């Protein structure tokens, strides 16, 4: 460890142009009380200050006031490199300007008042870009050094000419934001960030390493992946981490209404990137530029593609520029633009894992008065399919929920704002839980499923079936250590079969509500279209949305219409659907861990090519309920009902042997209908006896006579031959 | 190569390449990645692909003994 790098500490000396080192630091690095030292911090910024012996400092980190600390874009507890510069000498002239909001109210001679006594006889060591502070006249004004004559940094001796102007600006706040954000604001993408940093650092600063090894540096990088991942943030961080030129052009803004000058715009962009310095070019949204040369019909876009191909190929060794192109979809790319020489190093910035979600959480919400009872580990563990911007939307929705929560009771008084509510603001766990329950992933927005309030105790019976189901779904998405220690490839599909009215759709709803993962549901023949190619493109982009928001559950309901038996046809469309489903279901490796759930009524018409072991091997039979399962169904269907205390369901469980949950629900609904009819008759009788008093309801519970009248027309659902067919299929399989 | 023939100038490029290979010497032409030029003519729906396939057909057929 070279002792030339030190951390930022609080300031004892309240002066602007000063830093404090300890004496044991002075003997460790020769410097003095008058010595003017160059501080170079993060964000590629610098500053100049006077070193002074400080006993309290302790050699390891340095004291600097908040003004110096700001110019370096550092905080208390950040590292900076310190090194002396006496090459700097007395100024010829200086160019400071007051920031508008620090002078709103006053006017007149700022020089005589603030600047004159501030710089006098101190010969301060200033810098271009510095923003210093001067206290006087019952306020503190902030000026920004806009220009000096003696290079970037100089000293303000009494002979130095201080020029101030009355240009109150707003620009510094805007200037800080664009420069703001470097490489510490992007979390969860460490390998791609290191590769991008290498690709912008090594060919641009020192090509001697690549000349020594003998590998030609690439002059082009492509960024693809899901939307809202961080390609634009990476481009902004790369544009801010270097003070070189950054010619920013976009996709559809290179055109013009005159007779063919977009080629001249591309030529002038390339010549302005070539004229100044070895620089970097970021071309955003190249899908509007490259139409893949197949679905285009014009000549102007082909001339644009040819001009960009000629301007991308003709780069010599003395040019030394690289290009960055952000791209949403990775399939509509021109293979002539993907030729060897222009775009070769394609990075894959995918969805983050739990540690990446923790990194983006600790990046985003660390700039607020947050809470006192928060744990981000459970928030990152429960969240599965979010990527990049959805976490920021979650934090914004939590802040808006906190604002809605602390408004109706504390009386904000929207005509004029107070100062009592503003400091008592904390986004607690309840606002984050409400924001988690009131949001959705950005890839599953168009396939949003309406909320069905069912739990794992609402499905009466099927106890061992539901516990092995919740185990075999909860295993491969949260704890992969048992999967790694087992050493066997897992199942990537499951199927339900049995009589209708048994609980397959109810088990699918219980998966959709209480599995702590994502869920996407389609109907059977919904993914078919009369056009050509769309009937397979629907399955293709549905499975693309499934692979994007990993993990998820794709419930293919009623597979007797998609996976129809082949067996003279209508043209071969269902065969194309089955083949597309087979080639989109066979590309399931250990990554992206999706799960396909099927539930049919007739299992004889399912394709053996899709019932093959290795594609969809599991087969859970859901049989008819027994006595105890029927009692559990009758107890779970009567949960939120005002039942009679002197009423038992064991007689209903014993008197019905071949019944099912659907007709049991029909029995309970007919009993409720009879109770509602009795309530209506008692209400109209009470109205007649009042016009010509009981309780709030004359029938507060469902009596035994209502059940005895509802079970009078209680048929059964399934016949006898269907049970024989299902028993024959269960004996065959 | 295949998709480096486009910019009515694909037919001019095909005629230019064939007359250049016929003018100089008895030689050999390498056409790499023919699947872009020949889209199998039934699944395609464009018209400059049909025109450049017809041009390649009438230019490959028009080679004599000399
Ligand atoms: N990987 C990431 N890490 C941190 N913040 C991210 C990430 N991806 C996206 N964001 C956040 O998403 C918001 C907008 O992202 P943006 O750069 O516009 O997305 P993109 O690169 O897809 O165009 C910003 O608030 C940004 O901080
Ligand atoms: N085992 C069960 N426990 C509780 N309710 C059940 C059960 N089986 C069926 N039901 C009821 O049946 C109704 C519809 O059943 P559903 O799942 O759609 O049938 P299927 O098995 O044909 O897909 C729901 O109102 C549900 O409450
Ligand atoms: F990937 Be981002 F939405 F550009
Ligand atoms: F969905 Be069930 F099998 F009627
Ligand atoms: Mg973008
Ligand atoms: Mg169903």
């Amino acid at each position: 460890k070279k002792d030339n790098m030190l951390l930022v500490d609080d300031a004892i000396n309240d002066d602007n142009s000063v830093i404090a080192i300890n004496s044991n630091t002075m003997d460790k690095l020769e410097l003095f009380r008058g010595d003017t030292v160059l501080v170079k911090g993060k964000k590629r910024k610098d500053t100049v200050l006077i070193v002074l012996i400080d006993d309290e400092l302790e050699d390891g980190a340095c004291r600097i006031n908040r003004v110096v600390r700001n110019n370096l874009r550092i905080r208390l507890g950040d590292l900076v490199t310190i090194h002396p510069c006496p090459d700097i000498k007395y100024a010829t002239r200086i160019s400071v300007l007051p920031i508008a909001d620090t002078i709103e109210g006053i006017t007149g001679n700022l020089f005589d008042v603030f600047l004159k006594p501030y710089f006098v006889e101190a010969y301060r060591p200033v810098r271009k870009g510095d923003h210093f502070v001067v206290r006087g006249g019952m306020r503190q004004v902030e000026f920004k050094v806009v220009d000096v004559e003696p290079e970037e940094y100089a000293v303000v001796a009494q002979d130095t000419i201080i020029h101030w102007e009355g240009e109150p600006i707003n620009r510094e706040d805007e200037e800080n934001n664009m420069n703001e954000v470097g490489y510490d604001d992007i979390g969860g993408c460490r390998k791609q960030m290191a590769q991008i940093r290498e690709m912008v650092e090594l060919p641009l600063r020192h090509p001697q390493l690549f000349k020594a090894i003998g590998i030609k540096p690439p002059r082009g990088v492509l960024m693809y992946g899901p939307p809202g991942t961080g390609k634009t943030l990476m481009a902004r961080a790369v544009a801010n981490e270097t003070g070189a030129f950054f010619f920013l052009i976009n996709g559809p803004e290179v055109m013009s209404k005159m007779a063919g000058e977009s080629e001249s715009n591309l030529r002038k962009a390339f010549e302005e990137a070539e004229k100044n310095a070895p620089a970097i070019i970021f071309i955003d949204e190249i899908d509007s530029i490259a139409p893949k040369r197949d679905k285009t019909n014009g000549e102007v876009e082909r001339r644009v593609v040819s001009q960009l191909l000629t301007l991308m190929d003709g780069m010599k060794a003395r040019s030394n520029v690289v290009v960055i192109a952000a791209t949403n979809r990775p399939n509509s790319i021109d293979p002539a633009l993907r030729r060897f020489g222009r775009f070769d190093r394609e990075v894959d910035i995918g969805i983050p894992d739990a540690t990446g979600r923790l990194e983006v959480l600790r990046i985003h919400t660390k700039n607020m008065k947050l809470a006192d009872d928060v744990d981000l580990e459970a928030l990152a563990a429960e969240t599965h399919g979010y990527v990049g911007a959805d976490i920021a939307s979650l934090c914004s929705e939590a802040a808006m929920q906190q604002i809605r929560e602390k408004m109706d009771l504390i009386d904000l008084d929207e005509d004029e704002i107070d100062a009592e509510v503003l400091d008592s603001l904390g986004v607690t766990m309840d606002n984050f839980r409400f924001a988690l329950g009131n949001s959705n992933p950005s890839a599953l927005r168009e396939t949003v499923v309406e909320s069905v309030n069912v739990t794992w105790d609402d499905v009466g019976g099927l106890d061992e079936i539901k516990e092995e189901l919740k185990e075999t779904v909860e295993y491969p998405v949260l704890h992969p250590d048992q999967y790694t220690k087992f050493g066997l490839s897992p199942s990537k599909g499951v199927l339900f079969y049995g009589p209708p009215g048994t609980g397959k759709t109810l088990l699918a709803k219980a998966v959709a509500t209480e599995v702590s993962a994502n869920f996407i549901s389609v109907k059977g023949p919904e993914l078919l279209s009369m056009w050509y190619g769309e009937s397979e493109s629907n399955i293709r982009d549905i499975f693309d949305k499934a692979r994007a928001a990993a993990p998820t559950v794709v419930f293919l309901d009623e597979l007797d219409s998609i996976a129809k038996a082949r067996g003279g046809d209508a043209g071969g469309a269902s065969d194309r659907v089955v083949n597309q489903l087979l080639t989109e279901m066979d590309g399931m490796n250990a990554k992206k861990n999706v799960f396909v759930i099927g539930a049919t009524n007739r299992p004889d018409q399912i394709d053996p090519a899709i019932l093959r072991p290795g594609r969809l091997d599991q087969l859970i039979y859901v049989p008819l309920p027994d006595e105890n399962a029927r009692l559990s169904i009758l107890n779970a269907q009567l949960r939120k009902t005002p039942l009679e205390p002197g009423l038992e369901l064991t007689a209903i469980a014993k008197a019905t042997q071949g019944f099912s949950g659907a007709d049991l629900l029909y029995i309970v609904q007919r009993a409720a209908k009879y109770a509602i009819k009795d309530s209506i008759e008692a209400h109209r009788q009470h109205e007649a006896e009042k016009e010509v008093e009981p309780e709030v309801d004359p029938v507060p519970y469902i009596t035994k006579e209502h059940f005895a009248e509802a079970m009078k027309t209680a048929k059964r659902s399934v016949s006898d031959a269907e049970l024989r067919r299902y028993e024959a299929y269960s004996q065959q399989m």
